[PDB]
């Protein structure tokens, strides 16, 4: 019922990013916590990707995974800087390349069977964009949403993947939205838990990692926790799967938990953004308490501007607004009339 939806905008619908986000929420896409958007055929953010071999990945991370029975922890070892060419050569070498497979279910099995072995290298969190400066549609480098009121939380990031590189279970910083475009290469597969069931995932994680839970009120934000779909099935956490191919966007929604992995050599671009609906999520976000360095946004400017009637109430710790995860963002009103 809160399944992942896929959308196919026309060029005319595609041009206005925020308006289209409001549209898909009016269709209920936010309930799954994750949605796919396939852009029009004619649209490309870049003419060619042949000129980026010399691009530098300053801090590649080797992903060491420890665990068993569908529960794992992922550790980052920073490696020496390398170029995209060097990273590609490693990614496609026999040691690291994608194994043979027919259906996705086979590759998924191989992933969950082999994720503690032969730890791969992920060129993640690279500042940059691969959009040509003139592309005005869904330009992840400059989406100009109300998040701009805040390198940063609204600046673009590149992810150079190879087979079996992973992203762990998490919501975004300050439970923001996120946008992910797969520029090229092999697919990226996603898992998602509906926001309305998010705390059931937290409760389970808390039960399996009580030490981590004791040391931090939001340890999932460390992005170290991997949990297999079989474990989610066993413990009755609802979830959905989707595979993202080259040329496709993924949107994650506030408090939408997601995780996944790359199929082989690929490149993705991502940033965070906001709608008016996010503001309440941002006020109520449970943040990492154990590291000084984590991302924290002052919500004052947002409450003053878009919730002036509640500002003094909120600042006195008495705003008891309860979030209804099923409600679309106010901007979606025009599609419901
Ligand atoms: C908005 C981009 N961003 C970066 C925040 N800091 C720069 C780390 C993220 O952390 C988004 N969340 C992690 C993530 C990573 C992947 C992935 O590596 O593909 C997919 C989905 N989500
Ligand atoms: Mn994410
Ligand atoms: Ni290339
Ligand atoms: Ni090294
Ligand atoms: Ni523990
Ligand atoms: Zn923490």
């Amino acid at each position: 019922s809160a399944r992942i939806m896929t959308f196919y905008p026309t060029m005319e619908e595609f041009r206005n990013f925020s308006r289209y986000i409001a549209y898909i929420e009016s269709q209920g896409a936010h309930r799954a916590g994750l949605a796919k958007v396939v852009p029009p055929k004619e649209w490309k953010p870049r003419a060619s990707y042949d000129d980026i071999d010399d691009l530098v990945i300053p801090a590649p991370i080797q992903q060491l995974v420890t665990g068993q029975s569908g529960l794992f922890t992922q550790y980052n070892i920073q490696k020496k800087a390398m170029t995209v060419r060097e990273f590609r050569k490693i990614a496609n070498s026999d040691k690291y390349c994608t194994p043979r497979y027919s259906e996705f279910e086979e590759l998924e099995r191989k992933y969950w069977k082999n994720l503690t072995f032969n730890p791969p290298i992920y060129g993640a969190d690279v500042n940059g964009t691969l959009y040509e400066k003139h592309v005005d549609e869904w330009n992840i480098g400059r989406l100009r949403t109300i998040l701009d009121l805040v390198e940063g939380v609204n600046t673009p990031y590149l992810y150079f993947g190879m087979w079996k590189t992973s992203f762990a279970w998490h919501t975004e910083d300050m439970d923001l939205y996120s946008i992910n475009y797969l520029h090229f290469g092999e697919p990226k597969s996603w898992y998602s838990v509906p926001p309305e069931h998010g705390k059931r995932l937290e409760r389970l994680a808390k039960g399996f990692f009580p030490g981590s839970a004791q040391s931090c009120e939001a340890f999932l934000r460390h992005k170290m926790t991997l949990i297999s779909p079989l474990m989610l099935k066993k413990y009755g956490i609802p979830f959905d799967k989707v595979t993202q191919e080259a040329g496709e966007f993924m949107i994650t929604f506030p408090y939408g938990y997601h995780a996944g992995f790359n199929h082989g050599f690929n490149c993705a671009e991502s940033t965070n953004f906001a709608t008016r609906r996010w503001i309440e999520y941002g006020k109520q976000a449970v943040l990492c308490s154990c590291r000084k360095d984590m991302v924290k946004i002052s919500m004052d400017v947002f409450v003053r501007k878009f919730q002036p009637e509640r500002y003094k109430l909120w600042k006195a710790g008495k705003d008891n607004t309860v979030i209804d995860h099923t409600l679309p963002t106010p901007e979606a009103a025009e599609f419901l009339k």
